């Protein structure tokens, strides 16, 4: 039956239990897809260029300038977990998990019907023109993940959902040195142009077969298979000072009492142990020696500049910098019956980061009441600059240095990303908690087919005459996960997410249908570092 | 039985060879542990703060804030080099061999013996009271090796030794702004207490199967298999400047002596090479393109902050920054009969030869005109943020893909054997406090207490802390350490340095009249090794 | 420093063939294990990532 | 035929070594200058009873 | 012998093509090497000072 469906709707969360504590968490996830045609038919090789507003002295960071493609087709992007987990399941897995790994993932497309306009506004059925559906197996097309600009597809089961417009990047070549308001004129802000050897121009008629689906007919996908490790639903609490045994006390309590705190015997020249100061006795709690070196100092805020224009650097961890702000539509999380941005930072207990405002070096002679010559502080100016510390310039990466990859984020983080096809490979990515081994999932193009009139002739400048058009199409996904069962070794309860008084109101939804997904923490419990 | 013995002490270090030149050594060692009551049978929470000696400005780096639980159980811990290897078998595998694996570790308790005393003070054997003995194979526990305390099990056989009463650390959060003495306004130095996020309180009791031995049973700790990697007894000499091959002298010296220097024959600029530097036709030993990067620079004597306090960075290799100093006591190396709380102490100079010299480093601009003017070059002389003795190099870091580093070599009798591998979803490259990095997982530490000889009278109900008969308790410890090593060959025309007694060190390694005894530090990379 | 010293002589550290006019030698197949190395390159920056 | 020793006794027997004083008896000089000097031969103590 | 020669100058660039893709680039080379004796047949050890 055409009227009748090719295949089934589904969002049932389903958890099955393997031996040993393993359970497999199958998300399947099922959206209403809208789709309008094409504004235009071809590809445009588009370059932004903000001058206006890039050359006022001091505007640097506003550095919009770029070149892409803008393509006629888009993408079905179902790369984020807010797509495929509700705020319960959510909650039981991180409550309940404390392992997670990426298994399995599979896609088809049903109960396409393709939809005419014509003129009042009247819509009409057209069962003869087809979508475009093309699948790229092989990731020979640039992996343009749509979380990153929140732009994947809608979280809410039940309303319609839009693909993203697709487009990448094109190679372009740019300077702008950087300046101050008061700089005493106008800084080199040119745009070069593109180098002959680094374009790239892709298109998918030539790269991948597009499937011409009707009313009646689907496309699936053979379900791809993940080998990423693990990523942990656990943080890590313990810097270097509460690493190793702790110093053993000759004088305990005599009596319970906040103001009643123990006492080293020993003074603190006179102390046993092993410090990494081959001139200096004094043993403490600062200067002992210990495994290694957990988290790490970096540049903050520090821009750095090469062909296609500046930057910022990007930290692996955070105490406000470092730490991630999203700015996400009513699509995924904003109060839909809101009419800027709803926006958050993830303050994750991952720790592993610093204080710029406690560190300092001081001489290698160590006169241990240190004067004001030998110590370098973060209140002194680098270069006369009063803003700028030594902590702006300092970088602390090393042999010995230890850290934790990134937390997920419910519901707008992204779930896996593309190892990078560079000889030498970044030991985390720092927007997923998986990375792909050798390839990830294809990406999902979709285009709805020239509707032609009879007036078309190719020979005409202007754009061929198509009749307006749209379609609307149902897609289904299936992600199988898979996770080990926390265990209680600690005593004392862990700190598990639970709806309580002031939260509740968010669930639910509003009197006149409005709803919201507000910022789930993920790694909830504690877990030793040693 | 009460009157049949339960064991035999050992401490051969058998070495049993092999075919193709592996050595099976084989350091049996055993020691008798005397053990008395725990002071408080409950676990308690203690927090340590002496802003008395950190509110002084310019003393930051004597901060001692930390939240720990002081627990009744005591560890033996046998993870150090003197508790197995005696200086004559230390000479003899770092002279002979020149790798050394980790293969098994096993221990056992026997011969428990149990005694109360009662006041002048009689003694009296305890038939029925039990030694608790834990293991904790899984590693539930938190890790926490004796070695970087100095509380491991004493080195010497004939001596009884003492278990370090155990602890562990709390979370607590604190914050501590640095100052300079003579300034304006003291800095915030505060104490946060412990977010509620972090918190673990672990026990030994509801963490592990605790084993009850009265005097007449045995508890026998099961083979632990290593996985680690080949620990190297021989360093490397070579920095950048000596990789690759030499220039060629064009004239040689004609006569003997210091003074005649050879010479190469070719102008500077007119060299042949490759050099990592595009605007200049210079090619000299500094500038020559080598391999990679043979050490790494660091911030030396550099302290961040974070969540639980300010702590000292760590540097791979040193040279003084970077060489480790170790303070320990009579039972670890000082002299037995040395009068003083004052520790014995070494700095442990390495052959390892990959270190920087900090005060040779400069940095020159990219024009690279030669006779560097003054406004061009930023040597280890010139001020950063205006102090004079906080030069450049405290701030400058190094550290870069093409960077080669060894791992940290053994301290004898002090230093670590074995060390956890982090939790971390990314390791450790090394660790500066073992040369050995046990993988999967690593030996199970062995808890111990004297159970509670509870009086006559006692009262659940009462706040008063609970009555005991004092009991103390003597057990023999025995483990063996087993190792594969590589037995070393005559690759070079000249001798290696190698140990050696000597007028010098000679009355190191034997008794004083009155029966004192020590254990000297002892190198270990002795023989040279091909970086290239 | 002594403790670096090293002298390698080539008469005793590996065997020394003697070739008069008349006869070879032939250096066995040695068989190597390295990566692949690229003959592309890579132009995007971190701003045309994405 | 040669047998290896083993550490039988607490201290640490004398051995042969390269130091600062006999370094340049073991590599040529700067004109080709080599020599060999004399090695003791039986460093290692023994017990005779 | 003296007379008899006992080998055979290459120097050509053989590509062979397998199944899948790849390609056995088989690179060949010959030189005529001059050596001259040694300047002195002691090792010496030379310091250079400028």
């Amino acid at each position: 039956g055409v009227g009748i469906s090719t295949g089934t709707f589904n969002n049932q969360t389903e958890f099955k239990f393997l031996e040993n504590g393993w359970v497999e968490i199958t998300a399947n996830s099922s959206r209403l897809v809208h789709l309008n045609m094409p504004e235009s038919e071809n590809y445009r090789r588009v370059v932004v260029n903000n001058m206006d507003k890039t050359a006022v002295n001091g505007n640097m960071a506003l550095d919009d300038i770029h070149a892409q493609i803008v393509t006629p087709w888009s993408l079905v992007d179902a790369n984020a977990w807010g797509v495929w987990f509700n705020p319960g399941d959510w909650q039981l897995i991180v409550n309940t998990m404390s392992e997670l790994h990426l298994v399995s993932f599979e896609q088809e497309i049903f109960n396409v019907v393709l939809k005419t306009v014509s003129e009042t506004k009247v819509y009409n059925n057209d069962l003869t023109a087809s979508l475009m559906v093309a699948l790229d197996s092989n990731n020979t097309m640039p992996f343009t993940p749509a979380a990153m600009r929140s732009e994947t597809l809608g979280f809410y089961p039940w309303k319609p959902t839009i693909p993203t417009p697709w487009r990448y990047y094109f190679q372009w070549d740019r300077t702008l040195i950087p300046s101050h308001t008061g700089t005493s004129g106008t800084p080199t802000n040119i745009y070069h142009g593109t180098d002959p050897d680094d374009v790239q121009f892709y298109t998918i008629e030539n790269s991948v077969p597009v499937h011409l689906l009707r009313t009646g007919d689907e496309f699936a996908t053979g379900t791809f298979f993940f080998d990423c490790k693990p990523c942990r639903l656990t943080h890590t609490w313990q810097t270097n000072r509460a690493l190793g045994l702790p110093p053993f006390l000759n004088s305990l309590p005599q009596s319970e009492g906040a103001t009643n705190f123990g006492d080293i015997g020993v003074q603190q020249d006179k102390r046993r142990g092993v410090t990494q100061m081959g001139n200096t006795n004094y043993i403490t709690e600062a200067t002992i020696m210990r495994p290694a070196e957990v988290g790490y100092s970096a540049p903050y805020y520090s821009f750095e500049a090469s062909t296609q224009g500046p930057f910022k650097t990007p930290i692996a961890a955070g105490r406000a910098d470092g730490n991630p702000r999203y700015a996400f539509g009513r699509q995924h999380g904003q109060k839909t019956t809101t009419t800027t941005p709803e926006r958050f930072t993830y303050i994750a207990h991952q720790d592993t980061g610093r204080y710029p405002e406690g560190d300092w070096i001081q001489n290698i002679n160590f006169n241990l009441p240190v004067t004001n010559d030998n110590v370098l502080l973060p209140t002194d100016p680098i270069g006369g600059k009063t803003g700028i510390n030594y902590t702006n310039i300092f970088n602390t990466y090393g042999p010995l240095t230890a850290l934790n990859n990134v937390p997920p984020v419910y519901p707008n983080g992204q779930i896996w990303d593309k190892e990078f096809d560079t000889d030498l490979k970044p030991r985390l990515h720092v927007n997923a908690p998986f990375v792909c081994q050798n390839n990830c999932p294809g990406q999902l193009f979709v285009k709805v087919a020239p509707n032609l009139t009879n007036e078309y002739d190719p020979d005409a400048s202007a754009n061929m005459s198509r009749i307006v058009t749209y379609s609307d199409f149902w897609w289904k996904g299936k992600l199988v996960f898979k996770a080990k069962l926390r265990a209680s070794h600690t005593w004392n309860p862990i700190q598990q997410m639970s709806i309580n008084v002031d939260n509740q109101f968010n669930y639910v939804p509003s009197n006149i249908g409005g709803m919201k997904i507000v910022y789930e923490k993920s790694q909830l419990a504690p877990r030793k570092l040693y």
